[PDB]
DNA sequence: CTGTCTAACTGCG
DNA sequence: TCGCAGTTAGACA
């Protein structure tokens, strides 16, 4: 209860602490110790005709039988595991929504990053929304409007994403809206972030 | 065959 | 410290 509502031109999202530092610290913890991440050739990319090792790491874990794809890398989900369903559940329990997938990104440091992109695919249950649960360090996270690089030109949304916080990201928003959690180099401790889903049988 | 798009980078200013 | 400009070991419709 309580959100704050981040609303523009085809912008809808809204933002909420869950937990306190006590309990989140206990949960950042948790998922430091259990989060296996995947490396190798399931940690590079394709963009601009170019193959790129991503700047930090990631995991999938999710309801079997499951995929999702982005940029030329197809990642299969592994089981769930107890921490992560016990945030799952705690989202859903205040949501109301559910979810089969989540994809995990964590940045070791203000040095890591993800470069601005929607969360595309038609893999996903469409009209849903996307569940970003945040824990270490608050980083700086940021919103674009499409046709703004530039014929008409909506304001960029900056936002801090801090330790047990959620973001909402509601339909139609990453129709129309870029994300990006840019190079911050002040900040020099690790962050995990938890983006739950509804993919597509 | 044309045009729209790119979850990333270097090399700047 | 920040982020813009210009992408392209190109994909895709
Ligand atoms: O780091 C975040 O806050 C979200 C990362 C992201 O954009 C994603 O999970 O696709
Ligand atoms: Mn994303």
């Amino acid at each position: 209860h309580s959100w704050r509502h981040i609303r523009a031109e085809g912008l809808d999202s809204s933002y909420t602490v869950l937990f306190g530092k006590a309990e989140a610290d206990e949960i950042f913890q948790e998922l430091e110790k259990e989060v296996e991440y995947f490396t190798g050739a399931l940690a590079r990319v394709q963009v601009f005709g170019k193959w790129h090792s991503v700047p930090r790491k990631q995991a999938t874990y999710g309801d079997a039988g499951l995929t999702y794809t982005f940029s030329g890398l197809t990642l299969s989900p592994k089981p769930w595991i107890p921490v992560l369903e016990r945030i799952r559940d705690h989202v859903s329990g205040v949501t109301g929504q559910t979810f089969n997938f989540v994809l995990i990104n964590r940045y070791k440091d203000g040095s890591d990053h993800i470069c601005e992109h929607r969360d595309d695919e038609r893999e996903l249950a469409p009209g849903s929304p996307i569940a970003s649960v945040s824990f270490g360090a608050s980083r700086d996270f940021v919103f674009r409007h499409k046709d703004s690089r530039p014929s008409r030109r909506v304001a960029v949304v900056r936002l801090p994403l801090a330790h047990g916080s959620l973001l909402m990201m509601n339909h139609p928003t990453n129709t129309h809206w870029y994300h990006s959690l840019p190079v911050r180099k002040k900040v020099l401790a690790p962050r995990v972030n938890l983006t739950f889903r509804k993919i597509l049988l």
